[PDB]
């Protein structure tokens, strides 16, 4: 049970060797002190790049619980540190050093461990006024091979994307190596991701559509922006935990996406007028989302989670899309004609294309 981690380490934390899980280290105790910003009292989150190998992170929460645990005997924050539920024990268990420093009340609790066990137990070091939890570990080079160095782009992508899908909350990233500093503090959520993943493109329209939504157990967040350009770059996500191959979430979005464009173009007349039939990959073309679920027993393909299989999911993506879509395209008429002006010369440009096959 405690030493099953150090013997399958990619098995709890991912693959050991290419970097996947030495930088999920870092995330893992950065979604702890992101759990406790969706409490509501941690406001700001410090993740610190060390000079000698090895990441901390402070937050400003409450603090781990100092409170004496009866049916273990030890403290409180020591079965949070090393009893499973991923949980921070498997970060505490994959490391050659962990320093644990906690402040709750008015007193500094410190506590260092070693592979996962405690040098000695948690004791108050000293007194404080400020309140908040810091975790700062050395990950084992027993378990993680090749890539040993922490990565400073692979922590930004990630803390960065992490800000835009937890609303309102601070993450700073510092590298003392080599002065490298970022503050991601994007408080427009999910629809501010959309404006970074178009802040270098060229947006057709102005309004974003957007949506947060709750339906049948299933949290359903969506926001997406065309382009000028002809690329698709759907952003899928599952209790903030991304989806490379995309999942059922990722097709009740383009089933509804579908529909809803489809529905409208025929019921306004522009499928009539134009003598042209549109698709999906239509829609699609030059189409930057954001759709990010909350799932609370979510299914995927594997472990990685590159793919959420969750049935239940696309049938609750698909119909809160369908209803707002419809609704933002009916409120937003300027944006709609400009989307759909857009996928009709697509539809036609494929439709002549096509039509050019077999003519000759
Ligand atoms: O309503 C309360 O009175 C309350 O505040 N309860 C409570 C209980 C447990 C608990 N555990 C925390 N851990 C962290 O925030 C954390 C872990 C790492 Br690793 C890092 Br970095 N930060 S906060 C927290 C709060």
């Amino acid at each position: 049970g405690l030493d099953a981690v150090r013997k399958r380490p990619g098995m709890y934390i991912g693959d050991t060797d290419d970097g996947t899980g030495l930088h999920h280290m870092v995330f893992e105790v950065v979604d702890n002190a992101i759990d406790e910003a969706l409490a509501g009292h941690c406001k700001e989150i410090i993740v610190t790049i060390h000079a000698d190998n090895s990441v901390s992170v402070q937050d400003d929460g409450r603090g781990i619980p100092t409170g004496i645990h009866p049916e273990e005997g030890v403290s409180a924050a020591e079965v949070i540190m090393t009893v499973l539920h991923v949980g921070v024990s498997v970060v505490n268990a994959l490391s050659q050093k962990l320093e644990l420093v906690i402040q709750r009340e008015g007193k500094i609790h410190r506590q260092i461990y070693e592979h996962g066990v405690p040098q000695a137990p948690l004791a108050v070091t000293g007194e404080t006024e400020k309140t908040g939890t810091m975790v700062r570990f050395w990950p084992s080079l027993e378990t993680f091979t090749n890539v040993t160095e922490f990565e400073y782009e692979i922590l930004a992508k990630r803390l960065r994307e992490l800000s835009f899908l937890n609303s309102g909350v601070s993450i700073r990233l510092r590298d003392k190596r080599d002065g490298k500093e970022d503050h991601f503090h994007y408080e427009g959520g999910i629809k501010a991701f959309v404006e970074y993943l178009n802040k270098n493109k060229t947006p057709i329209h102005p309004n974003i559509f957007y949506f947060s939504t709750e339906k049948d157990g299933i949290g359903v967040e969506v926001a997406l922006q065309w382009n000028d350009g002809f690329q698709e770059n759907i952003y899928c996500f599952t209790n903030n935990i991304p989806q490379r191959d995309g999942g059922t979430h990722l097709a009740g979005f383009r089933a509804a996406m579908t529909r809803t464009l489809n529905a409208y173009m025929d019921k306004e007349g522009y499928s009539k007028k134009a003598k042209v039939s549109a698709t999906g990959d239509d829609a699609r073309e030059g189409l930057i989302a954001v759709v990010s679920v909350k799932v609370p027993d979510p299914k995927f393909s594997s472990q990685t989670k590159d793919k959420l299989v969750s049935s239940e999911v696309k049938s609750a993506v698909e119909q809160q899309m369908n209803e707002l879509l419809a609704e933002y395209l009916l409120e937003n008429p300027t944006d709609a004609k400009i989307v759909v002006g857009k996928i009709i010369d697509a539809a036609r440009a494929r439709e002549a294309a096509r039509r050019a096959r077999e003519m000759t």
